[PDB]
């Protein structure tokens, strides 16, 4: 390789184009792929392979390729442009060797139908790593990598860009495309338990490990729950699906564990072992569980098949609470 030269600063009159095709993106930065042969551009410092850092004092460092070229479209004809540039042949070789320019993650919030074999369909919820923001030489269509099982990079497709995406969203909270990153809770997370012994779990955990656990005094009232988090203690909560959907909204992501009853009689065998005082019908508890399951399991993060013969649940519960707590989640950044 070689060392970098001094930082260029440049003034030249825009014709009916600045005469500049670009490579790059946000992570590697916005570079010049080419100068228009004969241009006012080329009359200055701007050869192939320089990075564009600034324009009319505008931050080109944290800026997607697409919404570079538009900023370079917008600029009135026959007007001055004041680009602050640096060569960086080291960063550009990499670009041309492996294209890589754009890299950010976007969580979807609307269904889409694929209208071309390379396109990707997607429910609301599907996170995508966006890697191209002018697919080939075109506005409208981004390149993307599908993100599914344990956050892997699984399928390489093309999707509608952010604005088109909101159109198709509009003809139907949440953009069409949220921009998100991966984080672990900087705090202990509220816990939400479901299934026919859920009330015994809150009982047991909260009592038998009263150091880590505290049942939030109820209905939601999350100053009950913050004033519980503040204490490095898990907010055990008896709440509902909407009540959860809502806490998702705020990115206060709880852990939602589902204790899946094995059988109708199962429940009875179990509740009898653990709470003979309880007056609550097993039929009624089983029946609930399945509605809650049949309608929206999008709630529960992790689930646990109660084995009615024992109380292994209690263990595999602790485990899961304490291994989800070590789980990276998606959170917003806009």
């Amino acid at each position: 390789m070689i060392l970098r030269p001094s930082m260029k600063l440049v003034k030249f009159r825009k014709g009916d184009s600045v005469g500049l095709r670009l490579a790059g993106g946000n992570d590697v930065g916005i570079f010049v792929a080419g100068v228009l042969e004969d241009s006012p551009a080329a009359k200055e410092g701007l050869e192939e392979g320089d990075q564009i850092l600034r324009v009319n004092n505008v931050d080109f460092t944290n800026i997607i390729r697409e919404e570079a070229v538009l900023f370079l479209l917008d600029l009135p004809k026959g007007e001055e442009v004041t680009i602050l540039a640096q060569k960086k042949k080291d960063v550009y070789r990499r670009i041309v060797e492996s294209d890589v320019g754009d890299s950010f993650y976007i969580r979807t919030h609307f269904e889409y139908e694929k209208e071309s074999p390379y396109g990707l369909s997607f429910n609301k919820g599907e996170v995508f790593r966006v890697v191209d923001t002018l697919y080939n030489g075109k506005l409208g269509s981004w390149l993307a990598i599908r993100i599914g099982k344990n956050h892997k990079e699984v399928e390489r497709g093309i999707i509608p860009n952010k604005n088109r995406a909101e159109q198709l969203a509009s003809v139907q909270k949440f953009p069409a495309y949220e921009r998100v990153v991966l984080r672990e809770a900087g705090f202990l997370r509220p816990v939400t338990i479901f299934g026919p012994i859920a009330d015994v779990a809150r009982e047991k955990l909260a009592r038998e490990e009263p150091d880590i656990y505290q049942i939030a005094k109820s209905i939601i009232r999350l100053h009950t729950i913050k004033q519980i988090i503040d204490q490095d203690k898990h907010a055990l909560l008896d709440v509902t699906p909407n009540a959860v959907d809502r806490l998702n909204y705020a990115q206060w992501y709880p852990i939602v564990v589902f204790l899946n009853p094995d059988s109708k009689q199962g429940v009875k065998t179990m509740r009898m072992r653990l709470c003979p005082e309880s007056r609550k019908s097993a039929r009624k508890l089983y029946e609930r569980s399945h509605k809650l399951r049949k309608n929206n399991h999008h709630l529960f993060t992790t689930t646990i098949n109660l084995n009615s013969m024992n109380d292994g649940w209690y263990g595999a519960l602790k485990e899961a609470i304490q291994q989800q707590q070590n789980q990276l989640v998606w959170v917003s950044e806009g």
